[PDB]
């Protein structure tokens, strides 16, 4: 592979030079003959062997002591020797708190699909590696939610549960996000709530959950500690900050009865650091408007409200070339930003977030020699070309530490 | 491997086998994806390429290994032997042209691929001849508003020293003028080319929408200027169906979108002059030409007339202004009976086309970055459609701008 790769911004003519790609550790899925850049997702109870683990650990440890300007130091070599000893005797090792914090911040930093990474170094890391039970997990998660929510003044946070051992003792949050609304399939084929969540909702209901059967019912947490069967907990409602959607102009918009939750928090991903696998590592930030206004509300397979809004806007909905869909999409997204700003809950519009990302990316090319980015994910789902990211060439590659996808636990769990 | 692509909205899964046919590079490797990068012979090199292309043509007409097939392979060999090149049969030219379109991964309009009027211009020898051939192209494809897809193919490359090139990147473009005060009149994107035209004798009216002349190079010679007769150039004044003040913005655009800077490769042959044209998707004009910062850049003005709050970005004034501009463009072309497709219709058709291609052909190469429209992405079906990108031949490829390679 070539040492220097160049990306261009076609709006500004600015050209950046990437050398960081050379540190690429994993596979994109693409080859020279095919590109899989728009594929969403391109192993049994299986864990890293001693020989696989040594080099991955050294790689990470080197990188860490390089970052604190102590590469090749006595404390660097001693840490190498201590880790290598731990792998030899125990087939694994434990990260120091300093290294855990570095690794988490870097996994976010390396997350090519995140437009919010300007904030990567401000991340509160809760070390939950002493957790042993589902109730314990519940406690840690509640604390995360409250801290991150901060009464509306959101703060990004991640809570890391114990790493994987033999693969039969995994900690998992079964929820894909900490806060989601339930979906219920009706006998008639209609759906109530969020149609996307019918499967998970069914699982909950089976585990003992009593469903309110509403449009915006917060799901319980389904928590798995040390490989045991998962257990249900209801998040205390006072910890779940919500925002009712209203529009600065349309008085009738509040009559749609829409609202959304303040905190975006992903909990189905796997954090890999130095070859160690943290299968439960919920992390949370704050919303970009379009996540709600466009995808949650206007995806056909989600809440699908374009039609209903278009009707209350009295738009001609017979031709598509009237662009009634597009007009209603903008208004919805205006109401979302306005409802969040009015309740003083943190939210960033897609224009501000993308400009910030460009400034971030440029800084990263300057200080780091690169910034992996997934254009398909970074460009917002509305108004794409009037945001600066659309015109920015990006290179995508996988650096470690990283957040990775993992199988859904209900497909793999062995029931006790 | 066989590869699966999934649509996340319909949960439809298609199986791609066609990608196994490709050979040219994508730019990506196992470790680095360049999916968002815009730009990533000899007797011995020529024949296998020739061979393959002939092979797939006789395969496409259900006569693989026939007597016609054999003599053709023999013919091409003897001709590459003695002349260092070969000339395509008429039927091969048309097949190659339609398939270059069919294989164009960045094109959302490909459901139309087999309906393409092919103009064989391989007997052209001078710039005047090229102009005649291009005028006929424009007129046929314009067709008084009822646009029809067309391509005009000039002589193939020989030694790279006697190339045919249309120097305009598109057959119809507006000029761009660099003002003293540092502002830019017209289309800023073409400011350079415009100046090249002036430097060669073009007399600029210096307005906001002056149609550039054609600049045409035949057989490696210095290019020559020609003005397309105005009656061949169909233009549409843009107005809004509700905002009667919109016509006062004074905007117009041309009806014929016609790419002329690309290279058409068939059977190892290179057609460096092959202007091709179709009809517009509304966003091309409404979003890119008008609203790109480096283009006509009209958002702010329109936002003024719409009386929007422009102090903070979170009012989405930019987004609002954008939708109305695109409504106007669709409304104008439609009212003037000029062919145009909206991004909802064009994207639906493309998904349908993908289905067809997987069914009959075993795949459909597609560039998600280019196919998804530049506005309202996720309320179109292609946003949710996984796509595999790969390079099939015959194809349209990029080439150097001739003004960086030509000796006068
Ligand atoms: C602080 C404000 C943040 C903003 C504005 C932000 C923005 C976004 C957005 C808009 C997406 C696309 C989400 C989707 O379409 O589902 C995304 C994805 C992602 N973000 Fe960020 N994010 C933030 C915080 C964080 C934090 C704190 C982390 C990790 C420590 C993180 C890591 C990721 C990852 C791994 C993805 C990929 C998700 C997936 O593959 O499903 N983000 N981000
Ligand atoms: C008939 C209706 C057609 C429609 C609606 C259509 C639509 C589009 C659009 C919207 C683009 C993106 C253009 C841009 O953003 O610059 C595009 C690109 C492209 N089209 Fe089509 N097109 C049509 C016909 C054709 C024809 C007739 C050909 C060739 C025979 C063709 C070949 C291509 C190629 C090679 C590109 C890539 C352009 C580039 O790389 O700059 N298209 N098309
Ligand atoms: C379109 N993506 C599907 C995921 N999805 C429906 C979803 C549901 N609920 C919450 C999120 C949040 C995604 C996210 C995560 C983080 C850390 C920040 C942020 N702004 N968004 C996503
Ligand atoms: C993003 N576009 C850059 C090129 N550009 C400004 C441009 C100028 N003039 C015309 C076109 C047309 C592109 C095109 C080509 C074809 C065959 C069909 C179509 N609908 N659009 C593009
Ligand atoms: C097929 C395509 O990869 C898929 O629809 C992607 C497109 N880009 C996206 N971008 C973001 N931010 N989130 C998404 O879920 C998706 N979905
Ligand atoms: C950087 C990026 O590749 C570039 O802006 C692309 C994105 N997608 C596009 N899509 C279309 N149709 N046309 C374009 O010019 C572009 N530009
Ligand atoms: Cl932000
Ligand atoms: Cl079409
Ligand atoms: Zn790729």
């Amino acid at each position: 592979c070539p040492r220097f790769l160049k990306v261009k911004n076609w709006e500004t003519e600015v050209v950046l030079t990437d050398t960081l790609h050379l540190k690429s550790t994993l596979e994109t899925g693409c080859t020279e003959y095919i590109c899989m850049g728009s594929i969403m997702h391109p192993r049994p109870e299986d864990v890293a062997t001693k020989d696989q683990l040594f080099p991955l650990a050294k790689e990470f440890i080197d990188q860490y002591y390089s970052s604190i300007k102590r590469f090749g130091s006595k404390a660097h070599m001693e840490r190498l020797e201590e880790v290598n000893k731990e792998i030899d005797t125990t087939s694994t090792y434990q990260l120091k708190d300093t290294e855990l914090i570095y690794g988490a911040k870097h996994a976010w930093r390396n997350a090519s699909r995140c437009v919010g990474r300007i904030q990567w170094s401000k991340l509160q890391v809760f070390d939950a590696r002493d957790c042993t039970t589902a109730h314990g997990m519940f406690n840690y998660i509640c604390n995360h939610v409250k801290y991150a929510t901060n009464k509306g003044n959101l703060r990004s946070a991640i809570t890391i549960f114990p790493q994987r051992t033999d693969g039969k003792h995994d900690f998992r949050v079964w929820n894909s996000q900490l806060i989601r609304y339930a979906g219920y399939k009706q006998p008639d084929g209609s759906t109530l709530g969020d149609p996307a969540n019918v499967q998970f909702t069914e699982i909950c209901i089976q585990q003992g959950w009593k469903p309110p059967r509403g449009r915006f019912d917060v799901l319980p947490l389904l928590l798995q500690a040390n490989g045991n069967d998962p257990e249900l907990f209801q998040i205390p409602p006072e910890l779940v900050l919500e925002v009712p959607i209203r529009h600065p102009k349309f008085e009738w918009f509040k009559d749609l009865g829409l609202k959304w939750y303040g905190l975006p928090a992903v909990s189905n991903m796997l954090l890999e650091i130095g070859g160690l696998e943290f299968s439960a590592c919920p992390f949370s930030g704050w919303y970009m408007g379009t996540e709600i206004g466009v995808r949650d509300y206007c995806d056909n397979s989600r809440y699908n409200i374009l039609e209903e809004v278009a009707k209350k806007m009295n738009l001609d909905m017979r031709k598509t070339s009237s662009l009634w869909k597009d007009q209603a999409l903008v208004e919805i997204n205006i109401a979302v930003l306005y409802s969040f700003q009015s309740d003083k809950v943190t939210i960033v519009d897609h224009h501000s977030a993308t400009e910030s990302f460009i400034k971030h990316m440029e800084n990263e090319y300057r200080c780091r020699g690169g910034c992996p980015a997934d254009w398909v994910w970074i460009v917002p789902p509305m108004s794409g070309s009037i945001t600066p990211v659309f015109h920015q060439e990006m290179l995508n590659y996988r650096l470690t530490p990283s957040f990775e996808y993992q199988p859904d636990p209900w497909n793999t769990h062995v029931w006790k």
